[PDB]
C-alpha cells in the first residue's frame, strides 16, 4: 500500500515536470511533492535571457496546485536556477 | 483497490487531452486531475498563431469540469504555452 | 467490481458517441461521463459548414440525458470543434 | 451478478432495435436504456422521405416504454436522424 | 438464478410470439416482457392488406395478458408495421 | 430448483395441449400458463369450417382449469385462430 | 424432492388413465390432476356410438375422486371427446 | 424416504389386486390407494355374466378397509367395467 | 428403518398364510396386514366343498389376532372365495 | 437395532414350536409371536386320532407363556388343524 | 450388546438342560428363559416308564430357578412329554 | 465389557465345580451362578452308593456360598442325580 | 481393566494354595477369592490319615486372612476332603 | 498403573522372603502382602528341629511390618509349617 | 514497513540534493532528512569563488523545506563548504 | 512417574546395604524402605563371633535414618541373623 | 525490527560523517548516534594547521541536529584530534 | 523432571565424598542426601591408626552441610567404620 | 532479540573504541558499556610519556556519555594503563 | 530448564577452585555451591608446610561470596586438608 | 534464554579480565561476576615485586563496577596472589 504510493507521486512529479517543461520560457522543470497538508517545490531553469513575469508565476503555481489533490496555490514554491524564490 | 484507481485516471486525463486536441484552435493539450475535493489543470499549446477568445475558455473549462465527477468549473485551471493563466 | 464498472463506461461512452455520429450534422462526437450526481460533456465535430440549430442541441442533449441513469439534460455540455460552449 | 445484468441489457437494446427497425417509416433505430429511475433515449432514421406522425411517436414510445420494467412513457426520448427531438 | 430466469423470459417470450403468429390475420408477431409491476409490448405485422378488429385487440391483448404472471391487460401495448398504437 | 419448475411447466403446457387437440373441433391447440395468482390462456385452430358451441367453451375451459392448480375457470382465456376471445 | 414428485405424479395419471380405459364405453381416457386444494381433469373418448350415462359419470368421477389423496369428486372434471362438460 | 414410500404403495396396490382377482366373480381388479385422510378406488371387471350381490360388495369393500392402515370401509370406491359405482 | 419395516410384514404376512393354510378345510390363504391402529384381512380358499363354521372362525381370527402386535379380533376381516364375509 | 431383534424371534418361534413338537400328541406346532403388551397363537396338528385334554391345553399354554417375556397365559391362542380354538 | 445377550442366554439354555439331563429320570429336558420379570418353562422327557414325585419336581424348579438372576420358582414352568404341567 | 463379564463366570463355575469333585462322596458337580441378589444351583452326582451327611451339605454350600461375592449361603440350592433338593 | 484384576486374583489364589500346600498335614488345597465384602473358601485335602487340630484351623484361616486386602478371619471357609466344614 | 503395582508387590515379597531366610533359624519363608488398611501374612519353615523363642516372634514380624509402608506389627500373621499361628 | 520507509527517503534525499546541484552557485549540495517533528540539513559545497545571497538563503531552504511534508523552513539547517551556519 | 520411584528405592536400598556392609562387625546388610509415613527395616549379619554393642544399633540406626526423607530413626528396625529385634 | 533499525543508523552515521568531511578544515569526521532522548558525539580532525573557529562549530553542531529526528543542538558533542571538548 | 533431579543427586553425592576423602584422616567417605526437610549421613574409613578429633567433627559436617541446599549441621550424621555415631 | 542486543553492544564498544584511540595521546582504549541505569568503563593506553590534562578527560567522557543513549557522563570511568582512576 | 542449570554450577564450581588455586598458599581447591538460601563449601589443600592466615580467609571467603548470587561470606566453609574448620 | 545469558557473562568476565590484564602492575586477573543484587570478585596476580597502591584500587574496582549493569564499586571484592583481601 506504500511502495506503490510512493512509486505513483514519482511519476506524477515526473508527468508535472514535462509539462512546465513545454511551456515556453521554461528549458526544464523539476517537482518535488509533500503528500502526508500538502506542499510543492518547482525548481525551473528558464531559457537562456528569459525571466518570467508576475503573471507567469501563477501560471506555474496554478498549473500544480491543481494537478495534486488539496494543495492550495500558497503552498506551491518556485524558485529559477538563480536562486530567486519567485512565490512568497 | 488502488493501482487501477490511479491507472483508471492515467487514461481518462489522456483522453480527456485527445478531446480538447480536437478542438479547433489547440495544437496539443495536457490535463491533471487531482481526485481525492476535485481539481484539474490544464495546460494547451495553442495552434501557431491564435488565441482562445473568452468563450472558447469556458468551452474547455466545461469540457473538463462535466467529464469529472464532483469537479465544478471554477476548479478547472487553464494555461497557455505562454504563461497566461487563462481561468480565474 | 471496479474495473469493469470502468470498463463498461468505457463503452458505453463509445457507443452513445456512435448514435450521435448518426444524426446527420454531425460528424464525429467523442462523449465523457462522470458517473459517481452524473454529469457528461460531449464534443461534436460538424459535417463541414453546418450549424446545430437551437432544437438540434436538445436532440443531442437528451439523447444523452435519457441514455445514462441519472443525468439530467442541464448537467450535459456540449461543445463544438470550435469552442462554442452550446449548452449553458 | 454485473457483467451479465449489463450483458443482458446490451441484447435488450439491440432487441428493443430491431422490432422498431420493422415498423414501416424507420429504416434503422438504436435503443440506449438507463437502468439503475430508469429512462431510455431511442434515435430512428426514417425512411428517406418520410416523417413520424403525432400519433406514430406514441407507437415507438410505448414499444420501448412497455418493454422495459418500470419505465414510463415520459422517460423516453425520441430523436430523428436529423435532430427533431420528437418526445417532449 | 439470473442467468436462467432471463433465459426462460427469452423463450416466453418467444413462444408467445409463435401463437400469435398462428392467429389468421398476423404475419408474425414480436413480443417482449418486463417481469420485475409487469408490462408487455406486442409489435405484430399484419397479414398483407388485413387490420384489426376491435375484438381481435382484445384476443392478442388477453393471449398475452394471461400466459404471463401479474400482467394484467391494461399494461399490454400492442403495434401494427404502421404505427397505429392499437391497445390505449 | 427452478430450471425443473419452469421444465415441469413447459411439458404440462405441452400435455394439456395434446388432451385439448383430441377434442373434436380443434385441430390444435396452444396453452400458456401463468404460474407464480396463476392464470392460462389456450389458443385453439379449429377443425376447418366449425365453431365451438357455448358449452363447447366451458369444456376447454374447465379441461384446463382443473389441470393446473389454484387455476379457477374465470382465468382461463381462450382464443380462436380468427381473433374472438371466446372467454369473457 | 421435487422431480419425483411430479414423476410419480406422471404415472399416477397414467395408471389412472388405463383404469379407465377399461371401462367399457370408454375407449381412451386422459388425467391430469393438480396437486399443490386438489382438482383433475378427465377428457375420455367414448367408444363409437356410445354416451355416458347419469350414473356412469359418477363411475368415472369417484373412480378418480378416490385415487388421489383429498381430491372430492366436485373437483373432477369430466369432459368428452364432443366438448360436452359431463361433470358439473 | 419417498421413492419407496411411493414403491411399497405400488406393490401392496398389486397385491390386493391379486388377492380380489381370487374372489370368484371377479376376472381381475385394479386398486389404487390415497395414502396423504385415506381412500382407494377398485375396478373390478366381473366374470362374463355375473354380477357382485349386496353383500359380495362388503366383501372387496373389507378386503381393502382392512389391508391399508386408517382406511374406513365407507372411502372404499368400488366400481364395475360397466359404470355402475357399487359403493356409495 | 423403513425398508425392512414392511418387508419384516411381507414375511409375518407370508408366514401367517402357510398356518391358516395348515388348517384342515382351508386350501390357500392369503393375508394383509396393516400395521401403523392395526388391522388385517384374510382371505381364504376353503376345500372344495366346505365351509367353515362359526368356531372355524374364531379359530382363524384369533390365529391371526394373536400374531400380530396389538390387532384386536375385531379388526380381523375373513372372507371366501364367494365373497361371503365372514368376521362382522 | 432391528434386523436382529425380528430374526431373533424368528428363531425363538421356531425353537419354542419344536419343543411342543415334543410333546406327545402334538405331530407339529407353528408358533407366531406378537412383540411390541404381547401375544402369541400356536396352531398344532395333533398325532392323527388324537385330542388335547383340558389340562395338555395348559401345559402348551404355559410351555409358551413362559419362555417369552411378558406374555400372560391369557394372551396365548391355541388353535388345532381342524379350527377349534382351544384357549378362550 | 444385543447380539451376545441373546446369544449369553442361548448357551445358559443349553447349559441348563444339560445338568436337568443328568438327574436320573430325565431323558432329555428342554429349557427356554425369558429374561427382560424373568421366567422359564422346563420341558422334560421323563425315562420310559418313570414319573417325577412331588419333591422331585423342586429338584427341577430349584435347579433352574437359582442358576437364573432373578427368576423366582413360582415363575418355572415344568412340564412332561405327555401334557402335564407339573408346577403349578 | 459383558463378554468377559460372562466368560469370567463360565470359568468360575467351571472351577468351583471341580473343587467340589475333589470332596469325596461327590464323583461329578455342577454349578450354575446367577450373579446380577445372586445366587447358585450345584447339582452333586454322589459316588456309586452314598449320600450326604447333614453336615456335608453345609460343606458344599458353603464352599460355593463363600467362592462367590455376595451369596449367602441361604441362596444355594445343592440337588442330587436322583432328585432330592437337599438345601432348604 | 478387568481381564487382568481377575487374572490376578487367578494367580493369587493359585499362590495362596501352593503355601497352604506346605504346612505339613495338607496334601493340597484350593482356594478360591470373593473379592467384590470379601471371602474365601479353601478345600483341604489332608495327609493320609490326618486330621487338623483346632489351632491348625487357624493357622490356615489367618495364612489366608491376612495375604488378602480386607477379607476378616471370620468369612474363611475352610473344608476336608471329607465334607467337614471345619470354620463355623 | 495396575500391572506393575502388583508386579512391584511380587517382588516385594519375594524380597522380603529372602531375608527372612537368611534369618538362622529359618529354612524358608514366604510372605503375601496385602496393600489396599494393610496386612501379611508369613509362613515360615524352621529348621529340621528348631522353634522360633517368643522374641525370634518380633524378630520376623518387625522385620516385614517396617518393609512395608503402613503396616503395624498387629496385622503381620506368622505361621509354621505345622499349623502354629504364632503371631497372636 | 520500515526498510522502505528509510529506502524512500535515501532517494528522496538524493534527488532533492540534485535539484539544488543545479541552481547556480551550487557545484553539490547534501540533504538529510530527520523524518519522525521533521527537519533536515543541507550541505553545499558553492561554485568556486561565489557565496549565496541573503535571498539565495530562502531560495534553498524553501526548495527543501516544501519538498519534504510538515517540514517548516526555520527547521531546514544550510551550511557552506566553509563552516558558515547561514539559516539561523 | 511410578516404574522409577520405586526403581530408584531399589537402588537406594542397595546402596545403603553396601554402606552398612562396610562398617567392622556387618558382614552383610539387607535394607528395606517403606516409602509412602516411613519407616525401614535393616537386617544384618554381624561377623562370625561378634555382638553390635548399644551404641552401635545407634550408629546403623542413624546411617539409616539420615539417608532416607522423613524417616525418624525411631521407625527404623534392626534385626541381627539370629531374631535379636535390636531397635525397640 | 531491530537488527535493521541499527544497520539504518550505522549507515546513517557513516553518511554523516562523509558530509562533515567535506566541510574545509575536516580532514575526517567520526560520528556516533544514541538513539533511544537523543545525543550523538562527533570526533573531527582537522587539516594539519587548523582550528574550527567558533561559528564552525555551530556549523558542525547544526549539521548533525537536524540530520537527526529529535536531536537538539545542546546534545551534540564536538571533539578534536586533540582532546578539546569544543560544544560545551 | 524426576530421573535426573535424582541423578544430579547421585553425583553431587559421590562429588561430596570425594573431597571428604582428601582429608587427611579419612580413607573413603560415603555420602548419602535425604532431599525432599534434608538431612545427610557420611560414613567415613579412617586411615589405619587414626581418630577424628572433636573440631575435625565439625569440618565434615560443615563440608556438607554447606555443599547441600537448606541441610542444617545437626541433620548430619557422621559414623566411622567401628560404629561409633560421631555426630550427635 | 537478546543475541543481537548484546552482538550490537559488542561492536559499539569496538567501534566507540577505536575512535578514542583516534585522539592524540591515546594508544589505545578498550570500552566496557552497562546498558540495563547507564554506565562505561574506559581504560585508555596514553602515548609512551604522555599525560591526559584535565579538559581532555571531558573530552573522553563526552565522546563517550553522548555515543550511548542515557549514560551521563558522571557514569564513565577512565582509567590510564597505571591505575590513576581519572574520573571521581 | 535443570540440566543446565546443575551443568552451569558444576563450571562455576570449576572455575571458582581453579582461581583459588592460583592464590599462593592454596595447591588445590575444592568448591560445592547450595543454590536453591545459598552456601558454599571450600576444601583447599595448602602448599606443604603452609597455614592461611586470618587474613587470607576472608580472601577465600570473599573470593567465593563475590563470586556467586547471593552467598553472604557467612554461609561459605573453608576447611584445610586437616580438619581445621577455618570459617566460624 | 538462559544458556547464552551465562554463555555471555562468561565471555564479559573473560573480557573484564583481559583490560585489567592491560594495566601495569597486573600481570594476570581473573573476574567472576554474580548476576541475579550484583557482585564480582577480581583476584589478580601483581607483577614480580610489585603491590598495588590505594588509589590503584580504585582504579580496578571501578573498572569493573562501571563495565557490568549495577553492580555498586562496594560489592567488588579485589584479591591479590598472595591472599590479602584489598577491597574492604
Amino acid at each position: 500500500q506504500f511502495s506503490e504510493q510512493v512509486n505513483y507521486q514519482r511519476a506524477l512529479e515526473g508527468e508535472l515536470a514535462r509539462t512546465i517543461e513545454t511551456l515556453g520560457p521554461v528549458k526544464s522543470a523539476r517537482v518535488h511533492l509533500a503528500m502526508p497538508s500538502p506542499s510543492a517545490s518547482v525548481t525551473v531553469t528558464l531559457e537562456p535571457g528569459r525571466a518570467l513575469d508576475e503573471g507567469q508565476i501563477s501560471a506555474v503555481v496554478h498549473l500544480v496546485s491543481s494537478a495534486v489533490a488539496g494543495l492550495p496555490p500558497g503552498n506551491v514554491t518556485l524558485v529559477d536556477q538563480s536562486g530567486h524564490l519567485l512565490t512568497q
